[PDB]
């Protein structure tokens, strides 16, 4: 048994960040750490997506939390660890713990809608459609994002 | 009663970062805020340095001087500040106070404390002589001082 779609979640600038590749055999665990786009964020919105889009908005929402209480800190220094466990019954798990407080929430999707092989044929095919289109606005948003970061650093360093 | 010769520290890259430009009105009290360059950074060193070159080894030593007891923690997080506090004779106190932990280093040099009136002029004219030289020097290494942020900001973000 495999994963018909890649699941991931939005990420900074709408970008989908892919966690589990399609045609991943179930059950499967997946982690990646992340942190905060701005200085005292104290919550992160974790929106479960769906699909082949590079874009989150162009994928299907599958389920949405978010981890409160993360203490105010500057942009990107919170340790936010997001793992994906899929079950054995294909059930996703996506947890998100701050590293540091040790403050976790995770969010189980008993019950997504029906993913007909119809659905999944034609996100594989608006996904390759799209594709260059695709690649050019994350291109983009990466930049932006990137950009933000170089703005961000603008105190001097020491050793 | 102006400053002879520019004063200021040695940060990341081996640059010489100005606090009191040349031809300042003395008395003066100029600050500025530091980071660390690395995770987990314990101390930084402050050379202070006078001169005119790009690179604060190209200039005169004026006093060195450790700030230990920073509290581990992610690179460009410690809060470093650097006062350098000229009186009308010529005197330099020159201090490190971490901001968030409030420890405090400090030193007292003297800037009037320079070997004769032909070398300062000198000094002027050995700059002058390498400003080409140290405008490439200093790009190169101002180009792995960003290169190091953006390899740091790797880690995706999240609204």
């Amino acid at each position: 048994d495999v994963t018909p779609l890649s699941l991931g979640i939005e990420t900074l600038g709408g970008v989908f960040t892919k966690l589990i590749n399609r045609n991943t055999t179930i059950p499967t665990k997946k982690s990646q750490v992340f942190s905060t786009a701005a200085d005292g964020q104290t919550q992160v919105e974790i929106k479960v997506c769906q699909g082949e889009r590079e874009m989150a908005g162009d994928n299907k929402l599958l389920g949405q939390f978010t981890l409160i209480g993360i203490p105010p800190a500057p942009r990107g220094v919170p340790q936010i660890e997001v793992t994906f466990d899929i079950d054995a019954n294909g059930i996703v798990h996506v947890s998100a713990k701050d590293k540091g407080t040790g403050r976790e929430q995770q969010i189980v999707i008993q019950s997504s809608g029906g993913l007909s092989k119809d659905d999944i044929e034609n996100m594989v095919k608006n996904a390759e459609k799209y594709a260059e289109e695709d690649r050019r606005k994350k291109e983009r948003v990466e930049a932006v994002n990137m950009a933000e970061g170089i703005i961000h650093d603008t105190e001097t360093k020491m050793e």
